[PDB]
This record gives C-alpha cells, sequence and structure tokens, in this order.
C-alpha cells in the first residue's frame, strides 16, 4: 500500500482544447437562428432572443451543427419532435472526435508516450452510449487496452470540476499514475426551434457552444520530462439550500431539454462566500482578491453577481469572461478553457505565476442540484 | 497532503441489497412474456425463448414492471416503438428508490450516523437525468448537502467493479472518508416485445432482472465501531482483443436496446487466465482454486466456460450461480449480491473467513468493450 501510492499533490501537466471549425458570430445569431428554424413570423420571440444575445457578452461560439445538417434533419429544427436518434447519430461520433482533438494537443504539450497514460476520465453532457465515449477515445488515440476508464455521462456544467476531483484521488493514490481527463460537448443534442412556452430554452440557445478540453494529471512530476501548470489542493461539493429545480436537464425522445430559473445567478452569488470560507479558512486565506479565479462562465449574470457580492476587482474574472466571449458556455469543458487562458495570458503578460502572479486559486463548477463544486488550486512559477 | 490522506486499504464495512417485490418465476416466463407482449402467434420464436429460459439456470427474477404497468404502456410491449419518455417516467423514479432500499440496509449494518458518509458513487444502466440519481438518493436518505457525488450513468455489467475501484481511490486518498456506493437497475428501460430479427434481445429477456446493492467503503476502520467484510487490494481493467461489437447498448427513441454476440462466453473464458496472472503474479498466487470467486453472473454460459477453461472445482462459482438462480443478471448490482451471498454462506457454513475460508479473492465485471474489470479482494476472519 505505502509503496503503491504517490507522494505529492495531483498536478496539471498539460492542457489542450479544440472546437468545431464552424464559427457563429453572436451579433447575427438571432437572424440565423429564427431563419434556419423557419420561425421569423414569431417577431416578439425574436426580439426577446435579440435582447438575450445582446446581454450575453458572447462574441462567437463554435458549433458542429451547420445549416446543411439542419436542412437534412428538419425534426431537430422543430421545438419538440422525435429526434433523439438523429441527434445521437451526430453526437455519439462527434463528442469522442472533438475530445481526440483536445487530447492530442494535451499529449503533445506533455510529450510522454501514450503508453504512460494509466487512466482516462471522459465527461460529456452530449448523448450516451455503450460502449462509452471513453472506449471510443481509447480506440481513436491508441491508448493501452489496460487503460482504467471512468465514463462520466450527463454531468452538466460542474463536470469539469468533477473530473479534476476524480483525477486528484487517482493520481495521488497510484504511484506513476498519469490521468488523461477529457470533457467534450456538442450542442446538437439540445439544439431546437424556439417556442414562447419555453423561454429558458431560448436562454440556452443564446449561451451554449461546442468544445472539448483535455488535461494530463499526475502526482510527483518528473524533473526533466514534465512541466507542472497547476496543483490540485482540495475538492469540495455542495447542494445550495432552496435550489430544487433551479437547473434541470432531461434526455427525452426530443433530445436534451433544459429548465433554467432566473434565480440561478442569485442562488450562486448568495452562497459563494460560504464555499470560499469552507475551502480557504483551513489555509488561513480570507482576501478573495489575493487568489486567482477560474469561474465556470455559465453566463454574464453569474459572473457579474459573484463579482459584486464577493467584492472582486474586474481583473479576477477576466479569463472567465474571455472564455465566455470567445466560446460561450461549453458545459463541462469551460473551466479547463479558463485554466488554459489563464496560464497563457499570465506568461504573455510576464507575470510571476501561472495564476496571474498569485499562489492560491479557486475553481468553481455550477450545475444541476443546484450544485457548486469548489477546488483550491496552487499556481507554479513561470 | 500527508495529513489529508488515509493509511490502510479501502475496506467494505457493510453490504445491503433490495429487489422489486414483484417476483417472476422463470418456469412460466415464456408464457407470461409472449402473452403480455401479444406475440403468441410467433410459435417458433416462443419455442426458442422456452429453450433459452430452460438453459438460463434462473429460478426467478424481480421486476418492477408488472402486467398492470404494461397494459397502461402498450408502446413498451411493441418491439421498437417510441417509448423512451414512458420508460424514463418509471426508471428515473424507481432507480433511486430501489437504491434507497439497498442503501438503508447497508447503513443499518454499518450503524454509524449518516453525517459520517462523505462520498456517494451511484451507478446505473437504467435511464439518465440531470440532476442525477445521485442527487435524488442524497435527498431520499438525507445525506449531508456537502456529500461529494459521482454519478456513473450507462455503465453496464462492469459498473459494480467500477464503483469499488472508485471507492478504493477515494477512501484511501481521503482520511475519514466513508463512501456509500449504490448500483440500481430497472429493466423497464430495456423491456420490449420479441422480434425474429433480434434474437439477442430474446437472450436479454431470458436473463436480465431488477435489483440494487449498496456498500459502505472506508480505509482504517474504527476498532470498536466498524467491522470489515472484505478489503479491496487492487483494481485493473482491460479491453479484450478481437471483441469490438460483442456487447453494444444504445439509448434510443425506443428505449435501451442490447446487441449481444454468441462469442461472448468464448472471448471472456479465452482471456480470463491472463487477467488472473496480471492480478495475482505480483502476489505470487497461481492456484485459481486457492482463491474465492466473485464472477459477474452474466449468464450460465459465461460461468460454465470460465469454470472449464480455468479448471475450477464447482464450489468456486457456487455464490455467483446462486445469484443468477435467485435474481438473474442485475447488471452493475450483481457482483455486490454475490459478495453478500458469499460472506453470509461462509458464516452459515462456519468457515474461517468471509471468502469461503480463503484469504485472497478475485472479483470480475464484464461488459461493453468488451471490458473485463479485475479486482483482487482479501477476506477477513470469521469468529
Ligand atoms: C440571459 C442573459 C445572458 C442576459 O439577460 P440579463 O443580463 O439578465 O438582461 P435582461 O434582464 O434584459 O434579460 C433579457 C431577456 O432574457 C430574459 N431571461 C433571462 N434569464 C431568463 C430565464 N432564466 N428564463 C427566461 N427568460 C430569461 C429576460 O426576461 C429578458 O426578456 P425580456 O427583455 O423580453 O423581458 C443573462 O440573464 C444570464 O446570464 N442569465 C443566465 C445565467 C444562467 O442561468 N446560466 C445557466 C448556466 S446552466
Ligand atoms: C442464453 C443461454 C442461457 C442459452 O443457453 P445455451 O446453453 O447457449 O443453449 P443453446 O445454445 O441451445 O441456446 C438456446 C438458443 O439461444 C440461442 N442463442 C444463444 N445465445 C444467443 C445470442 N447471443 N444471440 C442469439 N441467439 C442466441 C441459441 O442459438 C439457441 O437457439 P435455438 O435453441 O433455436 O438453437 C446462454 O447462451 C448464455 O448464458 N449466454 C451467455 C450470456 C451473454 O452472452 N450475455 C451476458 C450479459 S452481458
Ligand atoms: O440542457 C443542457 C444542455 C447542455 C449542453 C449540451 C451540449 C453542449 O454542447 C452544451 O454546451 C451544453 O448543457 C447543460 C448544462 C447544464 O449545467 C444543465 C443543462 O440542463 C444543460
Ligand atoms: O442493454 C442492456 C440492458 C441492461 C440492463 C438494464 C436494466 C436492468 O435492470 C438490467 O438488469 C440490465 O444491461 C446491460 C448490461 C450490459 O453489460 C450491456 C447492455 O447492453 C445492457
Amino acid at each position: 500500500r505505502m509503496a503503491q501510492r504517490a507522494e505529492g499533490l495531483a498536478t496539471v501537466l498539460a492542457i489542450g482544447t479544440a472546437v468545431p471549425a464552424n464559427c457563429v458570430y453572436q451579433a447575427t445569431y438571432p437572424d440565423y437562428y429564427f431563419r434556419v428554424t423557419k420561425s421569423e413570423h414569431l417577431a416578439d420571440l425574436k426580439e426577446k432572443f435579440q435582447r438575450m444575445c445582446d446581454k450575453s457578452m458572447i462574441r462567437k461560439r463554435h458549433m458542429h451543427l451547420t445549416e446543411e445538417i439542419l436542412i437534412k434533419n428538419p425534426k431537430i429544427c422543430a421545438h419538440m419532435e422525435t429526434s433523439l436518434d438523429a441527434r445521437h447519430a451526430i453526437a455519439l461520433v462527434e463528442v469522442p472526435k472533438l475530445g481526440q482533438g483536445a487530447a492530442e494537443k494535451a499529449i503533445k504539450e506533455w510529450g510522454q508516450p501514450l503508453s504512460k497514460i494509466t487512466h482516462l476520465v471522459f465527461c460529456t453532457t452530449s448523448g450516451v452510449d455503450m460502449p462509452g465515449a471513453d472506449y471510443q477515445l481509447t480506440k481513436l488515440l491508441g491508448l493501452s487496452p489496460t487503460v482504467k476508464r471512468l465514463m462520466m455521462y450527463q454531468q452538466g456544467c460542474f463536470g469539469g470540476a468533477t473530473v479534476l476531483r476524480l483525477a486528484k484521488d487517482i493520481a495521488e493514490n497510484n504511484r506513476g499514475a498519469r490521468v488523461l481527463v477529457v470533457c467534450s460537448e456538442i450542442t446538437a443534442m439540445a439544439f431546437r426551434g424556439p417556442c414562447k412556452s419555453h423561454l429558458d430554452s431560448l436562454v440556452g440557445h443564446a449561451l451554449f457552444g461546442d468544445g472539448a478540453a483535455a488535461a494530463i494529471i499526475g502526482a510527483d512530476p518528473d524533473q526533466l520530462d514534465e512541466q507542472p501548470v497547476f496543483q490540485l489542493v482540495s475538492a469540495s461539493q455542495t447542494i445550495l439550500p432552496e435550489s430544487e429545480g433551479a437547473i434541470d436537464g432531461h434526455l427525452t425522445e426530443a433530445g436534451l431539454t433544459i429548465h433554467l430559473l432566473k434565480d440561478v445567478p442569485g442562488l450562486i452569488s448568495e452562497n459563494i462566500e460560504q464555499a470560499l470560507e469552507d475551502a480557504f479558512e483551513p489555509l488561513g486565506i480570507h482576501n478573495w482578491n489575493s487568489i486567482f479565479w477560474i469561474a465556470h462562465p455559465g453566463g454574464p449574470a453569474i459572473l457579474d453577481r459573484v463579482e459584486d457580492r464577493v467584492g472582486l476587482d474586474k481583473k479576477r474574472m477576466r479569463a472567465s469572461r474571455e472564455v465566455l466571449s470567445e466560446y460561450g458556455n461549453m458545459s463541462s469543458a469551460s473551466v479547463l478553457f479558463v485554466l488554459d487562458v489563464m496560464r497563457k495570458s499570465s506568461a504573455k503578460d510576464g507575470l510571476a505565476t501561472t495564476g496571474e502572479g498569485k499562489d492560491w486559486g479557486v475553481l468553481f463548477g455550477f450545475g444541476p442540484g443546484l450544485t457548486v463544486e469548489t477546488l483550491v488550486l496552487h499556481s507554479v512559477p513561470v
């Protein structure tokens, strides 16, 4: 046992990302969306959608779904028609394929042979199948058949935090263990026509985009061969009081359907300081401007209300807001995009650490429950 | 870090199980199945199904699905009609509820307060939802809102092995950590009428039953308060060569569909010796009759072919075959039923350990990939 376990902290050794090539600009999206769903006669609905897109703080999203795919699948353009099989035909292929894109880039940065990967954690909100996307990606990359797999299906936007909590325990309990984590999301599971009865669906079509992110996680990194980017210090999870039904996601005959309440920004902002204190008081840290921030960019209102309630300088949420701006909400993938933006912008602006010159960092995932996942991170020098 | 980690091996401290009260005897099942699915005109198919049930070595299965629910959901009795929403309406409620049945029993055996549960791992092959069955069970039991949850959806028959591998890393890496693992399966997601084009579906309807199992796992058990049942020593996983497509499961508009190939018993039995060697060589163990066996009772053919290829005395597979006989194939839940049957029958037969008087044990999960999961277990003494 004592020799079978690793000594040091789980560490991010590499981060890769990938998006579908197809790029849709938010400025023109209300016109595109109402046109391709043949709903331009719903003028009030379109005006309401225009206001959502205008306040979204999203410049662009990447989307596998094109007009050509939508023309060949009219049932996906309707609001609530039988479409799961046509959606699965796309997503069961594209999720592992996008995850392969991200995984290759993480593996290239890491630079070790594929044989060294002992574990794979695959996380999606975008379809389910047996064998899983974990199997499909093992085959796509040529991992060892003895790779130990965890397939995290139907996770939602805290899935990015969940895979790091998982990778943490695996890497730290297994000497030599190197964990590939991959989060991959394709909105083709959820894309539908607008309807006046489901205004929360409209909000989802303003925010959700496609992407995948991959990291290599290991404890006791090699001095010459491996380059630490972040350390994973602790992982917590909580269900917020009075939050029942705030975020529901159903996999139906009509595909993936979302049920968002307007209260979500309020519920998270009202509970975030208790989450900070439970994570940081044991480390004697109390100044929320003295830590770097990896906040799941769920939407501008979440970031705004957390920033306001906690008292953050605008710089703290910059990396989260860049991911929201450049990619939208990519569910489980987003927080790894934020981590990657933060370490790259920190090096480019010649700061002292991978976390904007600070030592300690917080990573937040938010999703159904309502669930808040809190990870304490530690930066490494540049 | 050296402070936040536990010292000893992840240990099973309690096991509870639960099944739907509705009990379907296999002897009469061909008549029930062909009748409730209004398929009595398919005489050849029914004769083939009669032979499958007769060779199944299953005496009974528990099924949430009753005739009354089938009459109110005709689309589920068809082979391949749009039915996912009706299936989900049953399974998204009954999976957590059956898991709560098993979890309550494990928690009663354990005897510690619910507040001591730090982590929950929920596994199913029976429907998906957000929030998950993990959330629903947290609510049903009244676990702490700070419980750290892993929701293992669409896992298949190796899920029972997977949750123990997960609990092992969590319990050993987190001082004080007590992990509730729950596997819960409801065949309402998969139940359908027979079709001459899908004979593997027929095999499923002969073997799969409903059930849930729960265990409490922790490292460094408390000397006065907690009594170990098994230790989790190692966990391995492999994709068998030349096995692509052997076991597929699709969640469709028509519910969960299975795609089994006849080679499955062959593929597993041909690779099991290498899996035993990879797990036990490092411990210097070579005699497969000197260890206790927790084999996923996927079907009589898998147990028969492994027993023959490995050279096992009939005694080794007794606990696996009892679970098959008394419950059928309960997917991810089955191996925990087998662990529970082994420790209970070992105490009843006044044997020296929880593993039929042996010290070392092997637990196998099998499922899509084709994936074989191999855990080394260690028994504990029995007074
Ligand atoms: C939608 C959003 C991007 C812009 O809205 P905003 O900054 O609050 O500005 P407004 O109040 O002008 O809202 C614009 C429109 O969206 C509507 N809206 C916002 N959230 C909504 C919700 N959950 N359900 C329904 N409508 C909603 C408003 O009613 C308004 O419609 P109207 O102008 O026709 O009355 C912002 O509300 C947001 O960040 N919310 C989503 C956060 C969230 O729930 N994330 C989920 C992660 S799973
Ligand atoms: C189903 C089972 C109980 C039948 O008993 P058996 O000893 O194989 O007996 P038989 O070979 O006579 O099988 C009975 C019938 O089932 C058919 N059958 C068996 N496996 C089949 C499969 N995978 N697909 C289609 N038909 C199958 C046989 O061809 C035969 O049809 P017939 O009687 O008209 O000739 C047995 O095959 C079994 O245990 N299967 C292994 C379990 C499995 O593959 N899945 C595990 C769950 S993941
Ligand atoms: O309902 C959903 C949609 C889902 C999603 C799917 C595919 C994507 O590419 C994507 O960006 C998002 O995201 C969700 C995330 C949640 O936290 C809750 C949900 O209900 C949903
Ligand atoms: O397709 C399936 C069915 C599934 C199952 C669901 C619900 C139950 O109660 C149950 O006992 C089984 O079991 C499977 C197990 C597998 O390993 C693969 C599958 O495709 C399936």
